């Protein structure tokens, strides 16, 4: 789905310390 492939490719900038 695009959601489980966020996981394959999300491996960089795991999302900085700002929940913004």
């Amino acid at each position: 789905t695009s959601a489980q492939k966020a996981k394959a490719e999300e491996r960089k900038r795991r999302k900085m310390s700002r929940g913004l």
